């Protein structure tokens, strides 16, 4: 169990979960503050006003990365911290923030990787529609843009969009997320504007001539049918598309997936497009950022959703502080499946890692065993997959450090780093960042 020399072990963490200064130097409104600002929407009223406070704090965030070893960090920009309003003027305090935080990258020899939307959409463009306004996705474009001109030979590692099927199903369809709509047609309009917002980036790209390679960052599910009923077959299928089809046939194959299109569409209406839109969402990539975490069991069972699928909680096996079965097997199932049946392009495994029920001790200890045993786990299966001939090219964990997890806040702990909120934010690394230190060094686990 040797990695490759060159292989680029990460940490991944994003804007809103650990940045904080909401509405400090110039900073517009997003989505994201507006929703924790409103009453109902997450655990204990907690909020990103200040979360992990990373926007004053970066300097000793890189000299932990240093002392973990990570080869490379994602992170994610802010639009609204870059253009105020989503469109018109830079605000100029943002942008240095994040030139600030490459150059210390880059003297601390860690290869930045950025993704450009990590779900904080300024939420002068919600008022305008959001994304189920095609102007917005020219909005992101122009947004890529500038971040690619700023960062012309600084950054070579780019990602459009993180999590394209959650932004517009937990977003729009079940309300769960920002900003909180609950309409499965709106969600679908959604999705065909992140992805179209996309390939205009690439295409962007392309045109700037940047030294570097884009990709796009997809959470991906393997589904498996609880029993060989042909029904129980059907429902998984269906699903598993649902998730990961949806997103990825147009990208690599320029179509959504038939059968699921055809029932949306018979049964919702179909949501709007223009001729040459597929064209746009298919431009070729230099790379494709999985996001794995767990699987889904599923049967065939009455529903209020289309297919009539149930996802079964797997009771009797191990699951982390989520409620997520630990299924490692599904890293590789999944990393083989998308090298087979959509691209052979290289692939990085852009987020994983796992929440538990972290105790500080008083001395700053964190024994998380459970975490150290859940990343080997899944190492040991990224590894199978490079000896199968997948061109897996490096690996995140998610994440460096403890933050604010969306509609969970603070209650869910997912850090290589624990965060000590109620005193002085203070950083202490946790047991599975010296583990991964030794990883990360000898290539082995
Ligand atoms: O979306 C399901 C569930 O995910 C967890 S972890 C989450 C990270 O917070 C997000 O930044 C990363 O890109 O994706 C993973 C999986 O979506 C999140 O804490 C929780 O709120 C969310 O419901
Ligand atoms: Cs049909």
């Amino acid at each position: 169990i040797i990695f490759p020399e060159d292989f680029i072990w990460g940490a991944a963490t994003s804007s809103y979960q650990i940045e904080g200064a909401f509405n400090e130097d110039g900073k517009g409104e997003s989505i994201w503050d507006r929703f924790s600002h409103t009453p109902g929407k997450i655990e204990n009223g907690d909020t990103g006003d200040i979360a992990c406070d990373h926007y004053h704090l970066y300097r000793e965030d890189i000299e932990l990365m240093k002392e973990i070893g990570i080869r490379s960090y994602r992170f994610s920009t802010s639009w609204p911290r870059i253009l105020p309003e989503g469109k018109g003027r830079v605000n100029q305090k943002g942008l240095d923030f994040y030139k600030r935080l490459v150059d210390n990258l880059l003297k601390a020899n860690i290869r930045p990787m950025i993704t450009l939307y990590h779900w904080d959409l300024p939420q002068a463009l919600q008022d305008k529609g959001g994304w189920t306004n095609r102007d917005t996705a020219k909005y992101f474009a122009e947004y890529a843009r500038l971040m690619f001109e700023e960062f012309n030979g600084l950054v070579d590692l780019w990602v459009t969009h993180n999590e394209p099927w959650v932004v517009a199903f937990e977003g729009h369809a079940f309300g769960n997320h920002a900003p909180g709509t609950k309409d499965f047609k709106t969600a679908l309009q959604v999705a065909h504007h992140l992805l179209l917002s996309h390939g205009m980036a690439v295409d962007i790209f392309r045109e700037e001539d940047l030294p570097g390679e884009i990709g796009i960052t997809l959470n991906l599910t393997p589904a498996y049918p609880a029993g060989d009923s042909e029904k129980d077959v059907k429902a998984a299928s269906l699903l598993d598309d649902y998730i990961n089809a949806w997103f990825l046939s147009p990208v690599f194959k320029g179509s959504y997936p038939e059968e699921l299109h055809h029932i949306y569409e018979q049964n919702l209406g179909a949501f709007t497009t223009q001729p040459g839109d597929m064209d746009i969402i298919s431009r070729d990539i230099d790379f494709l950022g999985i996001n794995y975490y767990s699987r889904m069991v599923v049967r065939h069972k009455p529903g209020d959703n289309l297919f009539n699928a149930e996802v079964v909680k797997m009771e009797d096996r191990p699951s982390t502080e989520m409620g997520w079965e630990i299924y490692p097997q599904g890293l590789y199932d999944i990393l083989v499946r998308v090298n087979k049946e959509y691209t052979d392009k290289p692939l990085y495994i852009t987020e994983n890692g796992a929440a538990f029920d972290d105790k500080l001790t008083e001395e700053g200890k964190i024994h998380d065993e459970k975490r150290i045993n859940y990343l080997g786990d899944h190492f040991k299966q990224a590894y199978k997959a490079l000896k199968d001939g997948v061109p897996l090219r490096g690996y995140y964990v998610w994440s460096l450090m403890d933050n604010f997890e969306w509609a969970y806040g603070y209650s869910k702990r997912f850090g290589l780093i624990y965060v000590d909120y109620e005193n002085g934010n203070r950083r202490f690394l946790k047991d599975s960042a010296l583990w991964y230190r030794e990883v990360i060094e000898k290539g082995q686990v």
